């Protein structure tokens, strides 16, 4: 294992925005993407600003292989931001949990992206390094299991979990709670979900729920 802090929590560094609520629109991928970029924006500019998930839903569309409320990719969302030369703030381009026409306006730009990096498949050591040295990392997890929806506390370990990931989330840290290593994950199902919108998921337990399957992070 690499030399790195035993625990990280980017919330303590003011790099994580409020937990969002995606409602009945499958835009987790867009929440995951903007979450990652939000952290980089704070690191670069000193300002913590929620970015427009809606902008991705409406604008990073077929050209990026995305389907708005019916799914998409965090990496191709980053590419859209690069190509588009920006993304609007959440305040300026609010989230309506539906597919809408692209309404991007550079007058409302709140961040840029120059590149993104996809981490190697399933490597939790590399993910740890990135979370420690780069910032929060966009990942997908297998969130299909009834136990996920009902998670309240502790470290989530579900024997039935798979590496077939279906839900974009954000790794904002990691640590150890009562001898269980975890990844600290920001979800987008509101504050009602889990621990004020967060879930601790099992770390170094065989890429549990595929958390380290498809990690990426952007740079400004
Ligand atoms: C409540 O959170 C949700 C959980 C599941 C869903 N299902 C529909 C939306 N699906 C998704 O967002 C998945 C998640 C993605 C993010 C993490 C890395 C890879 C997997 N992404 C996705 N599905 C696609 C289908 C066709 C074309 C592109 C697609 O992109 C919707 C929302």
């Amino acid at each position: 294992n690499r030399i790195l802090p035993d625990s990280v929590d980017w919330r303590e560094k003011g790099c994580v925005t409020e937990v969002k609520y995606q409602g009945s629109c499958g835009a987790c991928w867009a929440f995951s993407a903007v979450g990652a970029l939000e952290a980089q924006l704070k690191l670069k500019t000193g300002k913590l600003v929620s970015l427009s998930a809606q902008n991705l839903v409406d604008c990073s569309t077929e050209k990026y292989g995305n389907k708005g409320c019916n799914g998409g990719f965090m990496t191709t969302a980053f590419q859209y931001i690069i190509d588009n030369k920006g993304i609007d703030s959440d305040a300026s381009y609010p989230y309506k949990a539906m597919d809408q026409k692209c309404q991007y306006d550079s007058k409302y730009r709140a961040a840029t992206c120059s590149k993104y990096t996809e981490l190697p498949y399933g490597r939790e050591d590399v993910l740890k390094e990135a979370v420690a040295n780069k910032g929060p990392v966009s990942v997908g997890v297998d969130a299909r299991h009834p136990s996920f929806f009902l998670y309240r506390s502790g470290v989530y370990y579900e024997p039935s979990c798979t590496q077939n990931v279906n839900h974009g989330v954000l790794v904002v840290g990691y640590g150890d709670l009562n001898g269980k290593e975890y990844w600290l994950v920001k979800n987008s199902w509101g504050h009602n979900f889990g621990e004020e919108g967060y879930i601790r998921m099992a770390r170094n337990k065989g890429n549990h729920c595929g958390i380290a399957s498809f990690p990426s992070y952007p740079e400004i």
